[PDB]
C-alpha cells in the first residue's frame, strides 16, 4: 500500500535525513545531524509527532550520525526499518553522464568520485553516506539510488551551458556549466503549475532556491533553459564561518533584517551550525552582505526575462531562506518595479515558516512562495527506479 | 579651434588622432600595430586619404611616434603648431582618479601603483606618456590622463563588491572598476539629447560592444552598475572547472581570479598574417548565439538598477554601432521588457549613423556612435586652458 524510502542528504558539516512514503508523501521520520567534526556535534529528529535532540559526541560526523539513526532511532522502531524499500541519496553532481536518477552500483560510485572536482567540499560526504548506508542496511544494497542536483538542468541548450570562452573548452575538455539544487527547482516547477492551474508544459517561470547556497533558474514550457548558482559562488568550495562563532548580536541582526522574525528547512536555516559566507565583524557588515545578496538576486531574476520569450507566468521563491526570509523577497522584488512586480506586505509575511502562497499584490506579476520538498522527490525517484 | 593629439597606447599598438576640441573636427587618425614584430606598421588617414607604411622590424611606440612627427606631420607644420595638448587613454584609475587630470609626477606614480589591476595596459600607457614627452616637448606640461574607470566610480558598494569576503575589498581593493567608461559617459550625454530630457533624469542601459565591451546601468545620469569585459565575437593545481566557475559566477576575468586566489602575447596575432583564420558557418552561428544570449541577459539584469523606469537601451562601439543582427537577436529575447526591433530602422542606424531602432510604440532602443577621442580632446583642452 505504501512505499517507504530512507532519504539521505550528506554535506560537509551535516546530514539531513527522512523516511518518506513515496506513494503519498507521508513522513515517518525527518531530521538533521549537524556541527560535524566539532565538540557540538548533534542530531535533531522528529518522530511520532515529537521533536528530539541528542549529542553525537565530540568530533562526530556521518558514520556516527548514521550509527545513531540505526542503533538509537530505528532500534526503537524495527517495524519502520522493516518497511524500507530503498535508500535515496542526494548527490550534487552527475554531469552529462547522469542526466536522471540512477540505481547505485560501482560505476555510479566511480562517477561520483570522478566528480570530486564539482562541489568538492561535499564530495567525500556523499561517498561516506553511500558507504555507511550499504554497511548499515546490507538488505538494501542493490536498492540505493543517486538523485542528482544537476539532472533537472540537463535540458539547458548550448547557448546557456557554454562558457563565454573558446568552444574548444567544451569540445575538447567538456568544460560546461551545470546548475545547482535541480531536485528543488524540479519540485517547485511541478507545484507552480498546480498553483497557477495550468499545464507544467506551458509554464514559464523563474525559480529562486535560496538555502544552503542560492541558485536561480529560468523555466520555459516546463523545462530549465538556464540557471546560475552565482548568488553563492563559493558554496561547496570553501567552508565559510560557523554561525555560532559569530557574535550572537550580529546573528540576531542578520535574522531580523532577513525578515525571519515571527509576527525542517527552518531548523536548518536558523541553526547555529549553519555556515555563512563571511566572518561578519559587525551588524553593518552583515547587513551589507544581505544588501549585496538581494541586489544580485534581483539581477538574476531580471536577467532571465531574456529566456521567457515574451511571457513570464511567475517568480517562485523556495529553500530555507526563500521560504522564510520575507525581507529578501521584498527587497529583491522591490528592485524590479519596472517589470511590474509589487510585493503585498501582508501576503509576504503570511507566506513564511512552511506556508505556501502568492506574495504579489493581486493584479501585478505573480510571485509565489513554495516550500520545497527535495526529500519527497528523492523518495519518489528511489522507489520508482527500484520497483 | 583647439587641436589635441589623442593617444591610446596598448602593449602592441598605438591608436592616435588629432581632434579639434571645439567642434570635433578630425585632422588625423590612425593606428600603429604589430609592435615588436617583423610586420610592425602604421596606417593613417589625413586630407582625407588613407595611407600605410612599415615601421620596420621590431618597431614599437617610440618609432610610431617618431613616424607621426617626422613623416606624417613633416608635411604639415601648421598642424604641429596648432597642437595645444595631448590626451592619453588610461585603462585603470582605481578609486583615486574619478575624473580626467593633467599628468604630473604623482599621476605617473598613480598609474604605476595601480598596474596590478590592469597589468597589460597601464605599463603601455606609461611608455606612451614617456614617448610623447620626448616627441612633443613643447606640450610637456599639457599631457592629460583620461581614465576608462572614472565614469564608473559613482557605483555604490552594493554594485561594486564581488560576492566574496569583504576583506578582499578592504585589504586589497578587489572591486568592480568598469571598462570603456569614456564611451559610456559619451553615449549617456548623447542619449539625453536624443530622448530630449535632462541627463540627470536619464535611466538607460548602455552597451559598448566591440574591443571587449561592457554593459552599464545608468540611473539619473550616473553609472550605478557595470559588467565585466565581454568576450568579443571571436570566442597540485585547482581544477580549471573551478576557475571557470568562479570567473562566470563572480563576473571577474580568468586572470583576476588567478591573481586574487618582448610581446609573446601577440606572437601569433591577426596583423601578422595576410590570409585569415578560418571560421565555419556553424561555429560562427554558435558564437553569435552565445554572445547575444549573454548580452540580452545583461540587459535584463540591469532592470534591477532602474528603480521602476527604463528610458532606453543604447548600443555603441565597433560592434554595437554596426552589427544589426546582434541588436535584433539580443533585443528579440527581451519581449517581456517591451523591446521589439524594427528591421528597417535597425539597418539605417549603422556605419556612423545614429537613430532609434525600436518599433514605434515599443521601448526605445537607440544606436549612438561613440566618440571617445572627442571626450579625451575635450578634457585635455579644458584642463590645460
Amino acid at each position: 500500500s505504501s512505499k517507504l524510502v530512507l532519504v539521505l542528504n550528506c554535506g560537509s558539516s551535516s546530514l539531513k535525513f527522512a523516511i518518506i512514503d513515496a506513494v503519498n508523501g507521508d513522513e515517518y521520520l525527518s531530521g538533521l545531524a549537524e556541527c560535524f567534526h566539532l565538540p557540538e556535534a548533534r542530531i535533531k529528529w522528529k518522530m511520532d509527532g515529537s521533536k528530539q535532540e541528542a549529542a553525537l559526541g565530540a568530533g562526530a560526523a556521518h558514520s556516527e550520525a548514521l550509527n545513531f539513526i540505526v542503533n538509537t532511532i530505528l532500534a526503537q522502531k524495527p517495524e519502520l526499518s522493516a518497511q524500507l524499500t530503498a535508500i535515496g541519496h542526494r548527490i550534487v553532481h552527475g554531469g552529462e553522464k547522469y542526466t536522471s536518477s540512477v540505481v547505485i552500483d560501482e560505476s555510479v560510485i566511480q562517477g561520483i568520485k570522478d566528480s570530486a572536482s564539482f562541489a568538492p567540499l561535499h564530495n567525500p560526504a556523499h561517498l561516506i553516506g553511500i558507504a555507511e548506508a550499504l554497511k548499515s542496511f546490507p538488505q538494501l544494497k542493490d536498492k540505493n539510488v543517486a538523485v542528482f542536483d544537476t539532472a533537472f538542468h540537463q535540458t539547458m541548450p548550448e547557448e546557456s551551458y557554454l562558457y563565454a570562452l573558446p568552444y574548444s573548452l567544451y569540445k575538447e575538455h567538456g568544460v560546461r556549466r551545470y546548475g545547482a539544487h535541480g531536485t528543488s527547482h524540479f519540485y517547485v516547477t511541478q507545484e507552480a503549475a498546480k498553483m497557477l492551474n495550468k499545464p507544467v508544459e506551458e509554464l514559464n517561470i523563474i525559480t529562486c532556491h535560496l538555502g544552503n547556497g542560492g541558485s536561480v533558474s529560468a523555466i520555459r514550457n516546463g523545462k530549465c533553459v538556464d540557471t546560475s548558482m552565482g548568488l553563492t559562488p563559493l558554496e561547496g568550495l570553501v567552508m565559510g564561518t560557523r554561525s555560532g562563532d559569530i557574535d550572537p548580536a550580529i546573528i540576531f541582526h542578520l535574522h531580523d533584517t532577513l525578515g525571519m522574525s515571527v509576527d525542517l528547512g527552518l531548523t536548518e536555516v536558523t541553526s547555529d551550525c549553519r555556515y555563512v559566507e563571511d566572518n561578519y565583524a559587525t551588524k553593518e557588515d552583515a547587513k551589507r552582505a544581505m544588501d549585496v545578496y538581494c541586489h544580485r538576486l534581483a539581477k538574476y531574476i531580471g536577467s532571465y526575462t531574456a529566456l521567457m520569450d515574451g511571457r513570464l507566468d511567475a517568480v517562485v521563491f523556495t529553500g530555507g531562506i526563500g521560504e522564510n526570509a520575507a525581507m529578501v523577497r521584498e527587497l529583491s522584488l522591490g528592485k524590479l518595479g519596472v517589470l511590474g512586480f509589487e510585493v503585498d506586505h501582508e501576503r509576504n509575511l503570511a507566506a513564511r515558516f512552511g506556508k505556501s502562497g502568492f506574495i504579489n499584490k493581486e493584479g501585478t506579476r505573480p510571485a509565489v512562495v513554495i516550500p520545497t520538498n527535495e526529500e519527497l522527490v528523492i523518495a519518489q525517484d528511489a522507489s520508482r527506479l527500484t520497483a
